[PDB]
């Protein structure tokens, strides 16, 4: 459907984000479009602008949400807007990102070209994490990048067992474990030794965090696999579970973390000019044409 | 169909392979089954046994081929028996392998349990490699593990461009490139930093061989992607292409190597006792149950 | 000097440590030697034994200290006994370690052979870490393995600058930094990608902890270099500094951590049967003789 | 001693090397200095210039040798000019290198500042490699970067044993082994996973080339250690030994390669403006000042 009510999500960061968020406000209101603003960012804006709503509310209000900032800002908007299946459009901070595509100086050219009816709809799946004490459920969180098990208030290594589709893989002693989507394969998992996974791929990568065992290597499994991490019951370690490094749960010795694909996919919007391997060449420095 | 004519493929290695190849000959002839032998191995056998045939011929003769040895012996049989779609059963040398499953001491117990009608049919796809000079074709080879570009008669680094589905990825200076299936993900690609890919996964992993660029990391793409490696035309390097490290082509500056999935899949046979993650725990040393 | 007053240091762990600590008590008292016990371990012992002292006190009382347990138990004793320059002898838990050498079943044979006058004296140097706010000093700690900067109560990456001998190296965004001795090169630094450093080597290795930059590789510098880590002043991150993962300081944005070699070396005692590369072959699984 | 007879060493590469080699010829003859040219490069020069000599002869003729090109050009000149202990000065191709320091546009400014008496003398040690069949010696070669054992005319893995100071380390199956100086630690060894070693460090790094064993990690040993690589006698593999990837020997099953530090050090000349960590920040992309 054509985009009428357009929401805006931003991050309270350097001044340039507040600059582009008003060029976007100007360019969109110029086209006689209703602009609804996030309440968590409208408390510090030029005259606070127009109507104000919350992030869970912005799903059913808006037909499109433009996120200004970087890849990190895209993670928070995705977890809330994927449930409503709202198209999401990302703006850079001048540097090309794996989730943000529009440069602040090409704002009017690329955003207008999307509103005029030339764009690509790409869907990225999220992860569903849930902690359980025997049968009782502690908490359930979503993740677009990764679900990361890591030590909680103790530098000591943690111990756990990995299960994929109820099948025992191994027990391991390490700092933790990174479970990443293709979207998150370029983030923490890449810094921990994991591979790059193309966004077309229906797969999940499991990356050990500095394992005490040198032969512990990343595994890539079917994206429809169900992961089950069992914290060591015979150890006094209380690890932490992080979803996109922003939502944190504290696990008890013996707690079980289940990770699987979320049914609701995030509807990413790109210009037709989008090229995934060009993002890799700029974000990682790969050589260009010979 | 029930297995009647059963072929045998072996490797001219240590004495134990010649030992198990005759226990298999005894156990199979005991069950009143026709045993056909590979000609390349029957030239040195106890009285040369029964009928003798070639590997390309063994496809339409036999209903099942038992390969004794290790994972390396499985690679040669797969490239010839996947075209005929002949079931293949592997025997260990005492140590569990990613392709061979039967231990020489459990030969009669596991092979009989397969012939009695309790087995798993698992299909593994191969790679199709073809070198081209402009339009003319040099050679075309198959690979169950990997297609590897590596330096040819020169320790100097090679230069090349990578294309996936006609889309330019990057140019790179390295020793070479490893393109591996899920089967080959545990071989050379694992030693070069690549991840483990579950056999259920329809994916191909591209691993750079000691790249001059430190940010060159492995990529995992859709298994239906078509890869196109273009040797640097402006360099006096003549690289070599290896298929399972056994079939070698010499590439010219500017030659293009195309790699894609082969339509014919190898029909692997396993006992019901087969567990993939148990192979990883023994081949790599991962910790067992807590 | 010949060893008369012999102290014992242990860890409150599995039952076998309490078993060997009494075979050592029997074997030493059998030889008419004064056995002094650590107070932190004598509170739970068979009748509490003989005299009891503290770890800082055990330096001037004893001529030799036998540490039962593993490599982790050796770290705590080293930081306190290196100031007094007391010889230290380590006992295994059945498995050969990089710091502990005696197997519990060869206790009487190897410990007696050392007391009879056949042993090797090997000295290992420690690290000296000190945090400073401008000029004021927060805390100063020693380390036999490593001084590790890591995130403090925030999964977000930390930012810092590295200085070696007052010379600027680089600024970096990562989980943290591992500064290890040759003793600690096989511990956390090895799991983070660092190299093995022979104990004869006067060198320090600096290993980045999952850096956001892929080209951030470990550096090995002169063991007499002075390291200076400056926490990012323009970031709201409060990192933590760990010495052997046991002593923890919380750093403020802008705090400077100085790391250099400690003058006092730890006097390690080994039997003449000691072989460093045999420890590597067992701890890491390297292949034995062809 | 003040530099009078100044030799020039270049590489037959792109046109710019032939350009700078004549600005250097102009600037030096302008200062009334005798310029002697390498015969292997004077066959294609503007009128062939002045006197012509060989590389082994250029040691006793010249007081200083200026090498134009890159790090690779510095390797060949070092092996021949380190025996004569002739100071060596390197010129860049516009990009800063680990061995070349002068940019072609700062040629007259930096080279003149060295001739005027403001420079640093830094000495880098080389490696001494010698192959032996039992007692007979095949060949002996020097290396400024690395001595590399790698497969010879066979993609199959090679097998060998490592000995350090006559002490057995391990047996290993891999593509090969990289033995690098601090100078070569940033070259092949860095691409194979090795660490950066500061030039002040008296150490040698041993890096396995894609080992079949995942726990085979680089080792850093004393620079005065004597290495002894024994090719597997029970294998039909004929590996090759490369010194700076330019001098090649073919080893037989059972041949022993001995590697140790060469007594003659290469006298490198740098301007006072030289900074080693600035080279790392540009060659590897590390972050600059915060
Ligand atoms: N050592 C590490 O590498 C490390 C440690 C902790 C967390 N992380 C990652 O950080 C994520 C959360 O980021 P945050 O905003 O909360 O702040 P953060 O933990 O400080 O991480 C911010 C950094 O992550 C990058 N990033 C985030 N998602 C990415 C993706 N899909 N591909 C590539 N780079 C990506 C950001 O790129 P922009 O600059 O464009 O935003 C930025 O450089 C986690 O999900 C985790 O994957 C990495
Ligand atoms: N440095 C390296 O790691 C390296 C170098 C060259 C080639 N290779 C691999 O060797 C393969 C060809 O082997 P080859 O028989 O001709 O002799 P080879 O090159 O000497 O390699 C033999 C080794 O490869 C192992 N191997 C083969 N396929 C494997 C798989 N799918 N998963 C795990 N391990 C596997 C074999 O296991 P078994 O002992 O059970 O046979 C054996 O240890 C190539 O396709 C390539 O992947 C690896
Ligand atoms: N992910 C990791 O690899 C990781 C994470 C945190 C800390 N660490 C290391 O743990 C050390 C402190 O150990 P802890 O007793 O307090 O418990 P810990 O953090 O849980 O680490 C205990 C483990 O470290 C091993 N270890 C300790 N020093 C070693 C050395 N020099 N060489 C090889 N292995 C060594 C121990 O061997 P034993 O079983 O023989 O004791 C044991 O396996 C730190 O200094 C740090 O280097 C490693
Ligand atoms: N895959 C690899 O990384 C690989 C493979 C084979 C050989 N090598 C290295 O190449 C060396 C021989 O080089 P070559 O001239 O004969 O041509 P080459 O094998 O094609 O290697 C040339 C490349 O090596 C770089 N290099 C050479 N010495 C270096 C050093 N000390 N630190 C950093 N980079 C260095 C060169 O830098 P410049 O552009 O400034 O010359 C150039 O990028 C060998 O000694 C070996 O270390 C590396």
């Amino acid at each position: 459907e054509p985009f009428r009510n357009i929401g805006i999500i931003g991050r309270l960061g350097s001044t340039q984000v507040l600059d582009t968020i008003r060029r976007l406000k100007k360019f969109l209101i110029d086209r006689h479009l209703h602009v609804i603003l996030e309440d968590t960012i409208a408390e510090v804006l030029p005259g606070h602008g127009l109507q104000t709503c919350s992030r869970k509310i912005m799903g059913e209000i808006c037909d499109l949400v433009v996120v200004v900032g970087g890849d990190g800002s895209m993670l928070g908007a995705a977890r809330a807007l994927a449930r409503h299946k709202v198209p999401v459009l990302g703006i850079n901070r001048g540097s090309l990102g794996f989730l943000t595509d529009i440069r602040p100086d090409e704002l009017e050219a690329k955003v207008g070209e999307v509103l005029d009816g030339q764009y690509i709809v790409e869907s990225r799946f999220l992860l569903d994490a849930q902690v359980r004490r025997g049968i009782d459920s502690m908490g359930q969180g979503d993740a677009l990048n990764d679900v990361v098990l890591h030590p909680g208030k103790s530098t000591r290594m943690i111990e756990f067992e990995l299960y994929i589709d109820g099948q025992f893989v191994c027990s391991q002693k390490a700092d933790g474990l990174i479970v990443a989507t293709p979207t998150g394969s370029t983030a923490y998992a890449l810094s921990a030794g994991g591979p790059i996974m193309h966004p077309k791929l229906d797969a999940i990568v499991i990356v050990p965090m500095y394992p005490h065992m040198l032969s512990s290597r990343p595994i890539v499994v079917d994206g429809n696999s169900e992961l089950k991490i069992v914290v060591s019951p015979n150890m006094q370690i209380y690890p932490q579970v992080s979803c996109d490094g922003q939502n944190h749960f504290t696990c008890a010795p013996g707690d079980t973390v289940t990770i699987s694909k979320k049914p609701q996919k995030l509807r990413l919007i790109h210009p037709i000019d989008h090229n995934y391997y060009e993002i890799c060449r700029t974000k990682l420095g790969w050589g260009s044409r010979l």
